[PDB]
């Protein structure tokens, strides 16, 4: 297991509005930056999609230290997903969980690695967490045209 340090952030101008994510990944001496934007999404979707894309890009199972700023994602990984699996990914109203498409992808991709999740304590991150924010905000501000096809209306 190679050691990868991953840093992620999502940003959205609006709720909903154009959004983006930023990812920095460091492996030994190397660094890779990744970002993308969407025309209409939410901050919460971009906060999930960042680690999803980072984790889905890894070619084989790794040991990872992944740092994000999102207490929404954290809540998911530490308590909601486990309950959701037992309830058929439905809420207590017996309807599908919000952003279920992304939560399922995150859960699936996370299972393949050994992950040490870290959450930026408001906000004394590493420089890389700044760099994510910059990349995310850049991509959201650049009049992105790509469609987030899992963002649902009223959402």
């Amino acid at each position: 297991l190679k050691l990868i340090h991953i840093f992620t952030d999502g940003s959205c101008l609006g709720n909903p509005g154009p959004g983006g994510y930023g990812i920095v990944m460091n492996y030994k001496g190397h660094t890779k930056e990744m970002s993308d934007g969407f025309s209409l999404t939410t901050n919460n979707r971009m906060e999930l999609l960042a680690p999803i894309v980072a984790l889905e890009a890894l070619k084989e199972p790794c040991k990872i230290i992944l740092t994000s700023d999102s207490q929404y994602m954290r809540q998911g990984i530490m308590t909601w997903i486990h309950g959701w699996k037992k309830k058929g990914w439905m809420t207590s109203n017996r309807t599908p969980v919000k952003n279920v498409d992304l939560w399922k992808r995150l859960d699936k991709a996370a299972q393949l690695h050994q992950i040490d999740w870290r959450w930026v304590k408001g906000h004394a991150g590493h420089a890389e967490n700044e760099r994510c924010d910059q990349l995310a905000r850049a991509a959201a501000e650049a009049n992105p045209t790509q469609i987030d096809t899992g963002y649902q209306a009223e959402s």
